[PDB]
């Protein structure tokens, strides 16, 4: 055998989508229980109650380089937290299809008087050959369509801008991976293009956006030419205005200020 197949962390009940590997032992419970701090998994009620009581956590284990309102992020390496990451991970792959020491791992909050309670996470190659800005991005279920995922994508943007680096996730994304990412890259191009004569070299440097990702954006938006082997920018500011009111690319709810973001390359 039997599967994990739901789990209990803070308040919520989650069905799980995808197996997981979690030890045979775990697996055959009915349920599975978790800090939604620390992330220890557990086989009882009666163990998680105990450690509910016990553990000094009430919030991720990295640094929190993000914060604004209470909304914060936490920057927590591979290296230095193996074991959570460990179990970041096995919790991710409940609900992804697709060793921890080479990643960082960035961890989305949303933080109340009792802590700083995990909503999704994203994590990334430390150095990226490929130039891999994002290898695993997920908003845990209940979270999910309320602009938590749209949220961690561009703060992992905003990260490769602060480098001085154009990035793009690893593939393959899930059907919810897709979606966001279209919405996120079209908000972005339009916003541009509704204010600024760029080429698309221009945009990939204002954006971290890779020109591929750009292209087939703008593509996907038709406001590109192709003439004589090269993509060109072509749109009226009115169908752009147009696109912005679509509620496929309309603004998402919450927002990265880049001033409350304290991180260093
Ligand atoms: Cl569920
Ligand atoms: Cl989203
Ligand atoms: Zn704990």
């Amino acid at each position: 055998s039997k599967y994990v197949d739901k789990i209990h962390i803070g308040n919520y009940e989650i069905d799980a989508w995808y197996f997981s590997p979690f030890p045979e032992d775990y697996g055959k419970q009915p349920k599975l229980w978790l800090c939604e701090y620390c992330l220890k998994y557990m086989k009882y009620e009666k163990s998680y109650r105990f450690h509910l009581g016990q553990c000094q956590w009430r919030q991720p284990p990295g640094k929190e380089i993000y914060r604004k309102s209470n909304i914060s992020v936490y920057e927590v390496d591979g290296k230095d937290h193996k074991i959570y990451c460990q179990n970041l991970c096995l919790l991710a792959k409940l609900f992804l299809d697709h060793d921890v020491e080479p990643f960082v791992f960035y961890i989305l909050t949303e933080v109340d008087r009792q802590g700083a309670h995990i909503v999704g996470y994203f994590s990334k190659e430390k150095e990226s050959p490929d130039g891999n800005n994002v290898a695993c991005i997920l908003t845990l279920p209940p979270y999910q369509r309320r602009g938590y995922g749209k949220f961690l994508i561009a703060f992992s943007y905003e990260l490769s801008k602060l480098e001085s680096t154009v990035g793009s996730p690893e593939k393959p994304l899930s059907d919810l991976g897709k979606l966001s990412y279209r919405s996120y890259w079209s908000w972005v191009l339009l916003e541009i293009l509704r204010d600024f004569t760029l080429s698309i070299k221009d945009l990939s440097q204002m954006t971290s956006i890779t020109q591929n990702d750009i292209i087939s954006t703008l593509q996907s938006l038709n406001m590109v030419k192709y003439w004589k082997g090269q993509h060109v920018i072509c749109v009226t500011p009115k169908l752009v205005e147009e696109h912005l009111k679509s509620a496929q690319y309309k603004k998402p709810p919450i927002t990265v200020d880049s001033v409350c973001l304290k991180w260093a390359p």
